[PDB]
This record gives C-alpha cells, structure tokens and sequence, in this order.
C-alpha cells in the first residue's frame, strides 16, 4: 500500500472516497481506522508556496511525515528536503533526490551520522556549539555549515532552557571558531517554529539572520544561504494564515536580503506540505453511558497512535461526524478514549456528541503531520493503512512540474 | 559483544560477571570507533529472578505477564518456558504468545473494551477468557463470543472499572444473553501509595463475587491484576503490597472456596531486567557554568516513558566520580530536532564529554515497548544475557 495510488474521479474530494470506503465496509466488521491522503492536496500546497513565497526554495522537513509516497510526490516537484538522520537521508536518495537538493539540518548530529552524510555526498549540514564545529572538522571537513540562531517563542513552556539556536553574541564567537578550523560557513538558518502568533516574528528572525550574516562578511566568509525554517500552517483551520505570513515575509526577504546580493533563500516548511492532506477515520469500537446522560466512546486509534500529537505536537483534535447531524438531535457530553489498556490514552476529554453507536465513525481532518510519523504500537495495535489517492489533473500538474 | 537477529540470540553470562559489567565491556570493545549506538543490556536471568521471589510472596497467585508492557520475544519466551500465564490485549500480542508455543487456557484477553475482529480473532484461537465491564461489550461478545468465560472488571480507587452497583445490572444482563461470567478482576496500578486499597478492591470482589452466586453464576476467578514494582526503587516495595494482599486473600478467598487467583504483573517481571547506555552525542556550555548535553536516546524512544509512564530517570555514570569531583547543572537532551526531546531537565553532573556513556537503570518497562522511529532514529539494540545457573533455574521452573 506504500506504493499503491488510487484514483480520483472528476467531481469527487477525499471526502466523497473517504464516504464511499465507509459505506463499503458498513455490513461487515472490517472497520480498522483508516487516513484517506490526497497526494493532489501536496500539490496545491506546491503551487500555492511557489505563488506566495517566489523567493524562497521549499526544502520539505521529512520528519513531518516520511511517507514513501509524500516524498515521491515531492520530489517529482523539484523541492528539497531536509533531512535530521541517516534513515532519511537513505530515504531521500533512495526515491533518486541528488545529494544538492538535501540539507542536514540537524544542528546536533551523531560523528557516524556526520559521516554517512559525507559518505554520501550531502554537504550542507546545520550547526549551533563549537563541539558541533569539532566534530565536523574531525568527519565531514568540506562539509558546507548553516549557522542556526535562536529565536525567540514567548509561548513557549520551556523558555529558559533552548534545545537549539545561537544567539548573536554566540554566533560570532562561532564564526571565528569555524574560520580557525578551516570550516566554511555558507549561510544561516532560523525556525520560528508553528506556535506563532504574530508575524513580526519572522521580520526579527530574518534581521537577526541579516545580522549573523554581515558578522560572517567581517570574518572573511561568503554567505549565500539564508534559511527560514518551518512553523507554516497546514490548514486554514488557524487564526494566523499562510498569506499573512508571507505578505509579512516577502518585504523583509526584500528588504534585508535583496535579489541582488546574491542570497538564495530556502525554507523547511513540514506540516504546511501535509497538514491538511490527510483525513482519519476511526470507528468506535465500545461505548459506556455513564448517568444528565453522558458518554464514553472508545474508538481504534489513541495517543500511542496517531495521537500521540496530543502530547507531542501540543495538538488540539475536532472529532467529526461521518453522518450529518440534525439541528434538532441532542447533544450529549462525551470523552473519547484509545484502544489501549493504558489510561492515560485519552483523546478528547469533554465534547458535545450526539449519541453515537459502535461501528459508527469518527473523522479527524488536518492530520497528516506529526502523526503517523510518530507512532507505536504500542499494545499490539497496528498502525492504520493509508490510502494514497491522486486526480489525472494533479498527475497532470506533477509532470509539468517534473519537466 | 555482537548479536549473532536480537530477538532470539541470548549471550552467556560468566560466573563472577553481572549485567554492568557486560554493560562495561561493551563500552570498552567500541571505545576507540564511531558505532556508538545506545544499547540495552537485558538480564533474562532478573526476570527469573523475580518469578522465584513471585512463587515465594504470592504463593496463591498465578502471574499472567502483561505482555504489552514489553513484548520482547526473549522475554515471552522466557516466561513461558517458566509456566507463567499470559495477559493479552489484542489480536497480535495473542498471536506473539501462541507463536512462542503458550496454548490458550494461559492466555486472558484483560482488555475490557475490545474490537469486534479481535473477540472474534481471540474466538477463532480458542482464547475463552476475557474482561468487560459494560453491557456494550456485552452485546459484543454474544454475537462474536457466544461461549466466552468472562471476567467483570471493577473500579479501584476513570477509563475502565465497573462500580459495584454497575456490576450489579451487568450480572444480571450477562444472565440474560446466556453469557458465562466466572470471576472479577480489578487494577490498582503502579502509582499505588496505600497497600490498603489492594484490600478494598479484594473486599469490593468478594462483593461482586456473592453478586455473582446470587443471580446463579459459579465464580471461581479472582484477577488482582497488576502495578507491583519492578524495583526496590520505590518507597512502597513489593513485599510490603504482598504483607497485605495475601491475609486479604484468605479472609475473603479462602482456598476452601475453590477459588482460582490469578494476577496480571507486566513491570515487576521486566523493569530492572533492562539496563540503557546511551551515548553523549553533542555538548553545550552554557555561561556559573552549565551544560547541555545530546544523548542518542530521547522521549520519541526508551525515554517516551517520562510522557507515557510518568517516569523519573537517573543518569548514572559508568564509573563512580570521586567525592571532590566538580558537579554543574546539566540538562540532557534527546537526539530528535524537537525542542520538547529533553530528558532531564536539570541534574548535577560532573564535566562530561562527547563519546561518554550515560546509564540508565530499571528501563525494562514501557520504554521499548512504546518507541517509534521519529525522525529516523533507530530502536536501540538488545543484548540479551543468562547465566548458566539462571538457565539452569529456568529448566528446574520448566519440569
Ligand atoms: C520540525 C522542524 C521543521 C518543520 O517544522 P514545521 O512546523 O512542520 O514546518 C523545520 N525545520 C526544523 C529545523 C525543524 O526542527
Ligand atoms: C497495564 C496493565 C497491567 C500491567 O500493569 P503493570 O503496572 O505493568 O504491572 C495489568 N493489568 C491490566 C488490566 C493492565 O492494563
């Protein structure tokens, strides 16, 4: 099923298929949970980036979701990837992504992860503490280094204690280091991360990066590469779109690193790629009515499962109904639990339902990243297959893209 | 030591040589090269260690190991080779129980509210035994159970557990479908503070028991379930809980009763048999001094425990630093690029260094058995070990 791609006809959505599939396994007990992902939705996401941010590579954060068939499909769109580990970078070049079109953008990188990066002809890599710089010079000496500087998340829960990013005083101390070391530094990179709330975020991010990279010019550095991370939405269910965002980008990409300059600009967006692609159906598998009348659903996916961006992802998931719901049906409160024995795999803890019954499903929408990517199985529960389907206009588009 | 697949191949374990010290010649072989890889060091003989001691405090009780708390194939087939039961929650941990050769009246399907397809997989494998504790499952299991034997799971003191007058009306229901009820079984779970709500959940049994007789039903199965500690790690020690679960038992089960106890132990077989090495893969100072320090193990692997769990890990250094030693603040990190891969927090450690190895005890438990593979990161391989005179107990356990 990795490989398997299914048809869209003309007239019909994921939804429509996914309404289909439903109804096919209604009189029979084959009612495993299920994602229905659109490939056709990657590549309206391709060419809505590509309008909005004309400037700026996308370099697709694999991590996010590294589905054989995402990857596929973008990669025939011509984007990068960025790559953390060797298991993706194998992926990557497995599907026929040369090594230019891979940035390692993990700043704290296993020596023999280095080395199979260099093995392997990848030679941009991240980096933020001078062991980093160390460790490059020992394994990957010709590696072309990306300086990452931290950025600031006010909403973070961990403010004092930062996994990466250095700061700009920081920064130039590193600079000096690699130039000692005979390492070149090539550019700077940022993530503001998906917890933003304004746009004028990324406005300090890039001066700062403007900043980092006039501090490389002192110490005899030719920067080119500027990087601006990921953190865009992959759905229009947030409060901060994807154009503001970019309208707030663009004239300070225009600003602080002119065309002229000779900069080229990348970006490793993950979740805005695949957020929205994919739908899930779970069914419910028990239900207790506990005394007005509240609910208790059980259904065959949880927080070990695709889930686990509950706790994860900081993820905040809407159940909706397969069937439509009457203005005048009752509502009652309800939780949602997981198939685990484990009772901490709690869904949802308090909703407005409609009584619902087993073998009635459940659908969640935007869940294609950091999902599946990180789930167990955890008490013998399997994953849930996903069913890639793709129109002959979005192939279509994907040639085009490939030519 | 090199695995000769993990699943299956188990190392010897010298006389005079314990799990560290295996743990020590490993870090020794790779010293001088990069495959530095995080690891388990897992003593099979532990695990036979704590059924010895089970048989000895619980005398009465039957453990089914409750596999998904580590389904490793070398420890279910270590227990089974002891004779021990099997609690299974789902279609693929029967099917890893059965393929080891375990037949199914050692199986109990503990899982209270389960798939349709997987009563009628349990069904199709000869698996009579299951939970429940709602009259929803019971209209599940008449149609895809119809002869099931099935235990009522009770509340001890929010996901699973029927209160006493729920029992009631589920007693009375089961009568009505025709469907067998022959015993109770109740969880306190691991983060039990008073042994004394072992004795209220064995009180509140015997009522749902009497429950049972009243409406015609022969009860002869008590599950006390699981949570016993899997290390002397923890301030309520398991042969404090056994002081007080077993004269309940006889007061309220007495052996004359006929009564068949069983328990479902998943972390009190397994927790200490694991020991974790990890490698210090990236370092950070921080200006009085501190430090972060990058291991390449972390909360999406072994470490999912903390979130999951509620785990409180130690790091332990390989060699014991010398009292006058310096000590800084130090927070120890996950390999993933997420900003929430942190395992600790902060702890004092003295200046440590990349290629260092950091150890981690009582790792058995729902720490591999929940890891994924998040941003590429490989599962750390398992060096399984036995002594010969832990073989040697093993086939005594065996005939
Ligand atoms: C996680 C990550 C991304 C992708 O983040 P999204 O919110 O999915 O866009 C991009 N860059 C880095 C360095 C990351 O760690
Ligand atoms: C998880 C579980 C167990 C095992 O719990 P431990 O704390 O590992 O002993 C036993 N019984 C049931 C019903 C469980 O869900």
């Amino acid at each position: 099923e990795e490989f398997d791609c299914h048809f869209l006809d003309e007239g019909f959505t994921a939804k429509d298929i996914l309404d289909q599939k439903i109804n096919e396994v209604s009189s029979s007990d084959d009612k495993d949970a299920f994602y229905v992902a659109d490939l056709g939705d990657i590549l309206k996401k391709h060419l809505r980036w590509l309008k909005a941010l004309p400037r700026v590579t996308p370099f697709y954060a694999v991590k996010c979701n590294d589905s054989k068939a995402i990857v596929k499909t973008l990669a025939a769109t011509r984007t990068g990837f960025d790559c953390a580990s060797k298991t993706e970078i194998q992926l990557v070049q497995s599907l026929g992504v040369p090594p230019e079109r891979i940035i390692y953008a993990n700043p704290c990188k296993q020596v023999s992860q280095i080395k199979y990066a260099a093995n392997n002809g990848v030679q941009m890599m991240t980096f933020d503490s001078e062991v980093e710089l160390m460790k490059v010079a020992r394994a990957h000496p010709k590696a072309k280094l990306v300086l990452r500087i931290a950025t600031d998340d006010s909403k973070a829960v961990c403010r004092l204690s930062v996994k990466f990013g250095a700061t700009l005083r920081t920064s130039r101390l590193l600079l000096e280091r690699a130039k000692e070391l005979n390492i070149d530094v090539v550019g700077v990179s940022f993530h503001v991360g998906s917890g933003c709330t304004d746009p004028e975020t990324f406005v300090q991010a890039i001066s700062d990066a403007r900043c980092v990279f006039d501090m490389g010019a002192e110490v005899g550095f030719s920067m080119y590469l500027l990087d601006i991370g990921g953190g865009f939405p992959g759905s229009e269910d947030v409060k901060l779109k994807f154009e503001e965002i970019t309208g707030v980008i663009n004239p300070a990409l225009d600003k602080y690193f002119p065309s002229d300059s000779g900069v080229r600009i990348i970006a490793e967006p993950g979740r805005y790629y695949v957020a929205s692609a994919f739908t899930l159906a779970v069914n419910i598998i028990a239900k207790k009515i506990v005394l007005e009348q509240t609910f208790m659903y059980y259904v065959n996916d949880g927080v070990y499962g695709s889930f686990n961006c509950i706790l994860y992802d900081h993820a905040h998931v809407k159940p909706l109904l397969q069937k439509r719901p009457k203005p005048d049906e009752k509502y009652y409160s309800s939780s949602i639990w997981g198939p685990t024995c484990d009772g901490l795999d709690r869904i949802v803890e308090r909703c407005d339902l409609p009584e619902m019954h087993v073998g009635d499903w459940m659908l969640f929408e935007n869940m294609g990243a950091y999902t599946v990517a990180a789930a167990s199985t955890f008490n013998g529960f399997q994953r849930p297959t996903i069913y890639y389907v793709m129109s002959g206009p979005a192939w279509q588009l994907m040639q085009q893209f490939q030519n």
